[PDB]
């Protein structure tokens, strides 16, 4: 029993690995039209010797959004997912 | 004025997967349903990019859940180049 | 108290091939490329089964004796291919 | 086609593709080495992104602090090392 699933044009989603970040240690705001993300974690021991860690990302947002509309999620994978 | 985000859970209750597929463009990237199984093939050729050439390529499959239609399989494509695969609980 | 000063060093990259074990990997020589192969068959993971390969190639420096590149995989998965 | 093979030195590598040469900043510090890039927000594939990070790494009893050298490859591998 074979069918093809068609490959439409979706929402905004995007998937972002921040494995290196405890939830505390990133925040996703929307601000005007762009969800932001920023992560940051103070010195932290790895494998190799101590390593400190930021980034800041900016995603323009598509013009029909509401902003409580944009939803998140972070897999236990640490992959966060972010909707529109 | 900056609003946080809501924070779902990475559980919605039914069928649900999300694919990094920004690598490929969407005549390399076949998504159908075999028998009780979702398949999702991606494939690119060499092509340039920051120091010489790369070429890749991915399969994968998921189990459709007890009782699910596969006619009720869906795709999308995000601008961002999030593939989702979703199927109505039924 | 000191500044190390970071000077042109030689042909070295880093790969991550954390999802491949050493057997399914191959690296080689072939004229003046150095070239990655890398394949693992279907296997489960977190939600079903996934199988991956990729092809690599890099350019190398002008006369560098084949024999004389080096390739490492660390504890980690991180592939380091050098020509000193 | 040529099929490659895969103590108290100290030597490091780090992936630092993202920051230009004068981003980047290697310290000796006591018996520590220190290495920090910073990079502000530039465009991306669908946004814009800044990231920085900060890594200390412990040299080897019997290595010297004057000693330690450091290069950046042409693929954006920076090499930390030093001799006993």
């Amino acid at each position: 029993p074979v069918a093809q699933v068609p490959t439409d044009p979706g929402h905004f989603s995007v998937l972002l690995d921040v494995k290196h970040f405890s939830p505390e240690e990133i925040a996703v705001k929307v601000v005007g039209e762009h969800v932001e993300v920023h992560a940051r974690h103070a010195a932290r021991p790895d494998e190799h010797g101590f390593v400190a860690r930021e980034f800041h990302r900016r995603y323009r947002l598509p013009p029909g959004v509401d902003p409580a509309a944009v939803t998140s999620a972070l897999s236990p994978e640490g992959v966060l997912s972010i909707q529109a």
